[PDB]
């Protein structure tokens, strides 16, 4: 099959060069002079590309655009005029031209917008498929080689780009590559924190940016500055694929600042990360000076339904009078409402807004085949990500946000793993526990008998933590088996691992 | 707000009328001599969009590239540069180049280039809202014409059409205007079906749910060409199938497109076993009681379509090999994939897909699913999400690979219903805005909620409203349960 193509233009008897040089690489141009013709003949005949001239005696371009448009949609159009008006340019690229080529055309650059809007797709997925064939080996290599917090934000960095550039390949062998690398990763990285996490507790030792230290050291210098109102939003339970998924779409609205990658303090859940965050203090700390708010496993109700409160005792303690306020959205309606009202929240100088959705979609996938069958992969799980935020309310907070002109904090508290590979437990999450008779694989966890050292809670000395690492859930030996096959290819968190510790800090300056 | 170009140019000197022409324009450029150096502004400040040379002293601008999109991958970047070379230009637009100007380059394509890659998003909204204030009129105008079904499946094309363009839209207006015509729209149809249904089955008719295989699908085996994957979608709207249509191309060629009207009531129970028996209710009931089933029984409707489809196949007097599977999982829908390959030699394989139903009822329950699927164009978007990663769109992809003429078709779609009717809430069976048939033997089969009214009962009405209100329903009538796509594909 050869490309066809339609050339519609007055003086189309002028660009048989154009045609002669297309003819050689094989591809065959029909010619009109009129856009009747041209609808004539793009109703009758099949064609694949389609040029068009604007000035045009007779039926305009963009007139013949609009009614083959109508007709076949899907068909590319390119316009080659002289026109040079940047008014005429801006109409064509708003009735979704393909390419806008300014005559006298180099008969190359007609090729390049051939290749780029009829073989691009193809293109970028051998380029892909060869150039990770040059990069694989040396992904291997640069893993065994990691040994600092900074080197794994880095190789999380590498190992997530390929992973999206991956999801437009259909050789699977590569992809096969790629997860057992991301596995090896896991592996390493829990290794490492569990030869770390403790020591970098330690009093000036070299530590990463972590949930307990967000606030005073990332959002209290943006406040300092007293340049914009400042909307900070926490999506709980964000991957950072996640975030890679939809950070095209945010770019429509904010642009991006800056970007710390920051690790979530163990347990990677919502009770510890996400109140440390508020607090400026570790869960211990919490329970000693707010025993009002703070809430052990033990303890029954919600876990982080003080963290305004803590929030505000923080921009207090940092001696900062502002004006602040606190929303918790947790379903659609709040969401919808918020959205609807962000008007009134303009005085504000910063409106910090809570979004449980994709910690609720997550969990969804352990009792919902509808999201087992649109969350099978990671992949499916970015997609569905994606088509959520394009749609979700939370976009219409920011995009509100934007035309009040306050400046867009985004970050999150944790992520989550999919779990495959069951760890018997006696004595929650499925990736961390606490207690006096636990009994573990400790091949398989990181545990730490002593919680004080860590900043966690401790009801009793004989207390302690451990936390899964890898892909492994925690399975009670009672009723073991039906642990598994419910749990199994599920998301779960507060555990170790590049997916749950990772996660992103984003600001961005409203457009 | 001044756009920040990053312009990176071995000979950046003999660029200096383009570069001054461009900052005319209210364009920043910041200029730089070789790749390391851009790639250090690239991470040092925020600019907007990158032109880039690929013949340059040092790194090459692909190299320059690679580097700078590892660091930061959403900036979009332009190739200028005299390399007329195939094999150049392959690279860059495998590289996810935005475009590649050739030198020498008119000033004003690279403004092209600009506005094209940075204010697309806002010139198509501009755009598309200004044609649709000059032709919703005409649309109006059709709408007040239409009098027969072609007519009737013609605007539902063109209502379509319009409902993906203005989709992302902000005119509020513009945006209530469609739905009146979408509204209106449903409200004469039904009537028509209401002053046409009963005639049709008087022995012109539209292609309906009992006629389909033996006047579309019957044809197409005849012709013995290629061996046939008959996939049966539950409950797909047309706008879901324009959806995820991009992705159908990249593996099947669409031969032919004909839309068919669904039997009432639209659903699966009575239309779906028509579609595989080629009987009206009431006549399945008769013909086969062994297989037929009604409201008041127990269990599954539809494990009998097996036995009708066979029967209808000897009924039709032909004598092929044929299969059924239906997939109601995710494990399902996976295990056939790789199985697919066993099944080739057999002539026909049919496939019932029964995920998009499951889905469109999940809303009226999971909180989850309601964000996901809160308006009609995130239904969308979800179904699209859904079709790219499903079990179904390798069960094609497998079905390609064994040269298989691929048809997909449903049963009936499903409506937003939003305002309540006092007594499945679109069809009922037994006498207590409607449309009434007081005789069930006339359209071979009742109650027939039009124009997206769910049927509440009397005793718990207030519930049923809370509860069913904004919820997809099916059974009743619709363009968007009526009105269905057939489609056969000749593979690539
Ligand atoms: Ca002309
Ligand atoms: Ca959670
Ligand atoms: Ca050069
Ligand atoms: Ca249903």
């Amino acid at each position: 099959d050869k490309i066809r193509i339609l050339w519609v233009d007055d003086e189309i008897d002028l660009l048989k060069p154009h045609i002669l040089f297309l003819e050689k690489k094989n591809y065959e141009v029909t010619t009109s002079n009129n856009g009747l013709d041209a609808i004539a003949l793009f109703e009758e005949e099949n064609f694949d590309i389609v040029f068009l001239d604007e000035n045009m005696p007779g039926m305009s371009g963009l007139e013949t655009l609009s009614e083959m448009k109508e007709k076949k949609s899907a068909i590319p159009m390119i316009m080659i005029t002289k026109s040079e008006e940047e008014y005429i340019m801006e109409e064509a690229i708003g009735s979704k031209i393909a390419d806008y080529l300014i005559k006298p055309v180099n008969p190359n650059q007609i090729l390049l917008s051939l290749k780029k809007n009829l073989d691009d797709s193809r293109l970028i997925t051998e380029k892909t498929t060869l150039d990770y064939q040059k990069e694989f080996r040396k992904i291997s290599m640069e893993l065994a080689m990691v040994n600092s917090y900074e080197d794994w934000v880095e190789l999380y960095k590498k190992l997530l780009f390929w992973e999206l550039k991956l999801e437009d390949i259909n050789d699977q062998a590569m992809i096969e590559i790629l997860e057992s690398q991301k596995v090896e990763a896991n592996s390493q990285f829990g290794k490492y924190i569990e030869r770390n996490y403790e020591d970098w507790f330690a009093p000036k030792a070299d530590k990463p940016i972590q949930s307990h230290n967000l606030f005073k050291e990332l959002v209290v210098p943006e406040i300092k500055k007293k340049d914009k109102p400042i909307l900070f939003v926490v999506i709980d339970n964000l991957r950072y694929d996640q975030w890679k998924s939809f950070e095209t779409v945010i770019s429509n609205y904010y642009k991006l600042e800056k970007e710390v990658p920051y690790f979530s303090i163990l347990p990677t859940a919502v009770q510890y990360a996400r109140n440390a965050i508020f607090s400026g203090l570790m869960p211990l700390d919490m329970e000693k000076q707010f025993p009002q708010y703070w809430k052990n496993d033990v303890e029954d109700g919600g876990k982080n339904l003080y963290e305004a409160e803590f929030l505000s005792a923080q921009i207090k303690r940092l001696g900062l009078n502002i004006k602040e306020d606190y929303f918790k959205i947790t379903n659609y309606a709040g969401g919808k409402k918020l959205a609807e009202n962000f008007k009134a929240l303009k005085g504000n100088d910063l409106v910090t807004v809570v979004y449980n959705f994709v910690d609720m979609l997550s969990h969804a996938k352990t009792e919902m085949e509808v999201v087992k069958e649109l969350a099978s992969d990671d992949k499916a799980y970015r997609s569905l990500t994606l088509s959520w935020f394009k749609n979700s309310p939370l976009l219409e907070i920011i995009q509100q946000a934007q035309l009040l002109g306050f400046k867009l904090i985004l970050t999150t508290d944790h992520g989550t793993i999919n779990v495959k590979n069951p760890s018997k437990v006696v004595g929650l999450n499925l990736r961390y526990k606490t207690g006096r008779s636990l009994t573990y694989e400790q091949k398989d966890v990181y545990v730490v008998k002593e919680p004080k050292t860590i900043g966690l809670p401790a009801i009793n000395m004989s207390s302690s933590f451990i936390f899964a690492k890898n892909d492994f859930f925690l399975a009670y030996v009672n009723n073991y088996n039906h642990y598994v096959s419910y749990y199994k290819n599920t998301y779960q968190h507060g555990g170790i691992s590049l997916e749950e510790m990772i996660i992103p800090f984003l600001v961005f300056n409203p457009k």
